[PDB]
């Protein structure tokens, strides 16, 4: 875990720490006018699990990482709503093909292109909404 | 290869590729621009001599970075834009572990942004012609 860039977002909220994972099988984006959370499902230790970060509120956008692929992106604007500073828009991309945008409030925007090496697991801070977010990175195996 | 981290790069597709690897200790840092930037000098020690690379073109004025005695590159931001029909690097900039430095450039377009909550770079790559049309990192352990 001795790579982490970001987090992108706001002050606001709490703060989360996933740690990195031996390997991500999902990861589901919660949006509607914004980015609400995700859902991140992992192999961790030997031990399946599934980490919630933020809000659960609008609909859940399942990305299913599929045998040999893996999370090479992740983009994404930082938006004022409500008076909250949020994630507005976040998309990521696997080495197969980009997914996203989930979320519809414009703002200043990010991006991390991967060029070697992969997103194994996530930090920030979330409240109602999903406020800030950044990856830890591991290289290809 | 070797377990590399590299992230980037921000810019355009015009220009020739570089790619300077991770194996030298950075020294120093000029980054030229006016409008925009123009060009980066990436200057490092190696088996105690020292070098200097330049990438991208001859224009600008120089804005360096001399890092000292325990300080690290641990960010870097800028503006991608579009500047006589070229997508290049409008704005570069780079914090340390002691000051921020820049953004140097210009020409504002879209913003990108690298904080590094753990880690450090190491080494450089991107795309150079008459302008800096594009930079990207390599990542290690701080
Ligand atoms: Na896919």
């Amino acid at each position: 875990g001795a790579i982490k860039v970001g987090a992108w977002g706001g002050n606001g909220g709490s703060a989360f720490d996933m740690g990195p994972a031996y390997r991500i099988i999902s990861v589901k984006i919660f949006s509607g006018d914004v980015v609400d959370g995700v859902d991140v499902t992992f192999t961790y230790y030997g031990k399946t699990e599934t980490r919630h970060y933020g809000g659960s509120g609008g609909t859940p956008h399942e990305i299913v990482l599929q045998e040999g692929e893996y999370l090479v992106g992740m983009a994404g604007e930082v938006a004022n709503y409500t008076g909250a500073v949020v994630l507005g828009k976040l998309g990521f991309s696997t080495n197969k093909k980009a997914y996203g945008p989930f979320g519809n409030t414009g703002g200043t925007p990010f991006s991390l292109p991967i060029a070697a090496g992969k997103i194994s697991g996530f930090f920030g801070r979330g409240g109602k909404f999903l406020d800030a977010i950044g990856v830890y990175l591991e290289p290809l195996a």
